[PDB]
């Protein structure tokens, strides 16, 4: 898996930016290789967002990025945000299933 | 849910940073409210990492950070990285959908 992380700086209207991002996320949802994505907004500095997307691999991320209609919805955000994008590799991970498993094992093993 | 994002800049040895971060990840996994976390390293600028940690709510995140053991293991990263921390609220999210989803008319 690869994890796309874009640190966004809001330079326009927050509500307009977020509604337009909706169409980007909608499109990503049936792009091959997309696992999940989240747009999150900092509570410390509300001009700071992060676009975070997990992809099966680098090749599927590459092929999705090139799709004209995806790029059209992405381009509709230019002028509302500036981006500092990072295609990134997982280095250490606490998977949800494993976090849950360690909890219920400690509680139900009765060591 | 809330998503903590820390943009980390490496200022020492990457291998030791990553080994010492193992202890931080381990302790997080024992704390009430943790959903999941990933530490990822940028392939554009390899001095950049992001810690991305998902918690049930701000409350559980704040309560975990009040643990002395958590603070001890964070303090062991001093000199290896610098942080830009952001507790963040999900604004939009989704996951892989079925291409045929709308053709059931359910």
């Amino acid at each position: 898996a690869v994890v796309f992380v874009n640190k966004l700086t809001l330079i326009g209207d927050a509500e307009e930016f977020e509604s337009r991002y909706e169409a980007v996320g909608a499109f990503m949802e049936t792009q091959p290789g997309l696992v999940r994505y989240s747009l999150v907004r900092s509570t410390k500095d509300d001009s700071v967002y992060f676009n975070i997307a997990e992809w099966d691999d680098e090749d599927t991320f590459r092929k999705a990025l090139a799709e004209p209609e995806f790029r059209r919805r992405l381009d509709a955000l230019t002028g509302l945000i500036k981006g500092e994008p990072h295609l990134s590799l997982p280095v250490r991970q606490g998977r949800a299933a494993q976090v849950l498993e360690n909890l219920y094992f400690q509680g139900h093993h009765h060591h």
